[PDB]
């Protein structure tokens, strides 16, 4: 029922958070995990899908389920993007980005006569006992978040 394999070290990962504290995927055990990747902070689409969750918290909390956004931005500016936004869940500083090579999210693109990597708007569910039981890859922000509540709903 798995649809990726993580190696096992990603669990054990510190993951800085906006607000200064640090958590780790191992940390979540016992409810699901909503991780969603998005290419930057503060920018039109990355807002809209933050947005998005924000606006769907209570029922995500309604199965349990908690949410992380990530990007390889700083903690700074996590902390702007989330004063500003007024998101209620955390954004990773996955500045080295361990947790979105773990996920294979960093893709590349012949553009501009060069290898160009990026990180690829990409989702995540990952069950109580840690599995990832859904994946969502080049993510279309329209409707997505929407798509992955109802996910949730049919694992949990
Ligand atoms: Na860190
Ligand atoms: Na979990």
């Amino acid at each position: 029922d798995a649809v990726l394999e993580l190696p096992a070290a990603t669990f054990d990962l510190p993951l800085s958070l906006s607000g200064g504290t640090q958590t780790t995927l191992r940390a979540h055990a016992g409810h699901w995990l909503v991780i969603y990747f998005y290419p930057k902070d503060s920018t039109p689409g990355c807002t809209t899908e933050g947005l998005d969750f924000n606006a769907l918290l209570p029922e995500f909390d309604k199965a349990g389920a908690k949410i992380l956004g990530v990007s390889r931005d700083s903690v700074k500016s996590h902390d702007n993007f989330c004063a500003k936004q007024g998101f209620a869940f955390p954004l990773v500083s996955d500045g080295d980005e361990a947790l979105c090579r773990a996920f294979d999210v960093i893709k590349e693109k012949n553009m501009y006569g060069k290898q160009v990597l990026g990180i690829e708007r990409s989702t995540f569910l990952l069950s109580p006992e840690g599995q990832v039981v859904q994946a969502w890859r080049k993510v279309k922000v329209a409707g997505h978040a929407d798509a992955v509540l109802a996910a949730l709903k049919a694992h949990a």
